[PDB]
């Protein structure tokens, strides 16, 4: 195990600790591509957590060091192991650094969190925080990147974020956050705090299912265009997607509770993989 291998293994650990789903799916990639993914993930994770600001500027500065001096040795201010891995990746693939900066800008913003007036700002947030992740991963998951590849990855990520939001309504409220748009909360006649006190009702379902139908529709457009990705990645991406979709059912299964996080059992993930793995 070379030093660089240790670095990637740190990145691996960060990823299976914090997101079982993507980990389960992406680890199935060929050695070289999964390592790149581990590394992009860990950099993203670390951006997400820089909250609990000084450390976020340090991450941004490290990323810029790499962008403009890929082959020079840096003394990273943030996480050496993560940045060493990221720099190794960038030496071999065309990383969209602007997407990292988009992601970071979006995270700065969260500490001024103001509810979204309209779905459009909700969608722009889904871009900044997840669509950007899709863009960064594109060169890993396809041989010849075209605007179409980026577009599909962008849409997949935004759709996954949306599911994430659909799943964490409860937890998110507690942390003083709501991602449903004022526009759409007025329209559907819905007060989060109220439902978080008195359980669900027909108006909440409707609002929730309204957003769910959106995620689900982006999902299919993505599956329809799965072909933009490399052959080895298509089944993995689809598996990753199908798992996050299945979380939609889980939430209905638990009658949309806002007091517990639902999840897809590892065993069910393998079932989906088989379903998918069968015809590939
Ligand atoms: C794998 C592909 C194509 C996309 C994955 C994209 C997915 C689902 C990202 C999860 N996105 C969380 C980003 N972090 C956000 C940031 C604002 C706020 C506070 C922090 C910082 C934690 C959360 C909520």
């Amino acid at each position: 195990m070379t030093m660089m291998d240790m670095n990637f293994k740190y990145c691996h650990k960060i990823m299976k600790k914090h997101s079982k789903s993507f980990s389960y799916a992406f680890d199935l990639l060929p050695e070289d591509q999964r390592k790149a993914v581990w590394a992009i993930y860990a950099v993203c994770r670390k951006i997400d957590d820089s909250i609990d600001i000084q450390f976020l500027n340090q991450i941004k500065e490290d990323i810029q060091s790499i962008e403009k001096y890929p082959y020079e040795y840096h003394h990273f201010q943030s996480d050496r192991r993560i940045m060493m891995a990221l720099q190794h990746v960038a030496q071999h693939k065309n990383i969209a650094f602007q997407s990292f900066y988009n992601l970071i800008d979006t995270v700065y913003k969260d500490q001024h969190f103001t509810m979204f007036e309209t779905d459009a700002e909700l969608f722009g947030y889904c871009y900044g925080v997840a669509g950007t992740v899709g863009e960064v991963l594109t060169p890993i998951l396809s041989d010849h990147e075209t605007h179409q590849t980026y577009d599909v990855a962008r849409r997949l990520g935004e759709s996954l974020q949306l599911i994430n939001i659909l799943r964490d309504v409860g937890e998110d409220f507690e942390n003083e956050r709501i991602y449903f748009s004022k526009q759409r909360l007025k329209q559907y006649e819905v007060d989060i705090a109220e439902v978080y006190q008195n359980g669900v009702n027909n108006h909440y379902i409707d609002l929730w299912e309204y957003y769910a139908a959106i995620a689900e529709k982006d999902f299919r457009d993505v599956m329809d265009q799965i072909k933009v990705f490399s052959i080895e990645a298509q089944p993995i991406i689809e598996l990753a997607a199908r798992i996050y979709i299945e979380i939609l059912d889980e939430v209905r299964q638990a009658n949309y509770t806002l007091h517990e996080r639902v999840f897809v059992e590892k065993r069910k993930k393998a079932k989906l993989f088989h379903e998918i793995n069968s015809k590939y």
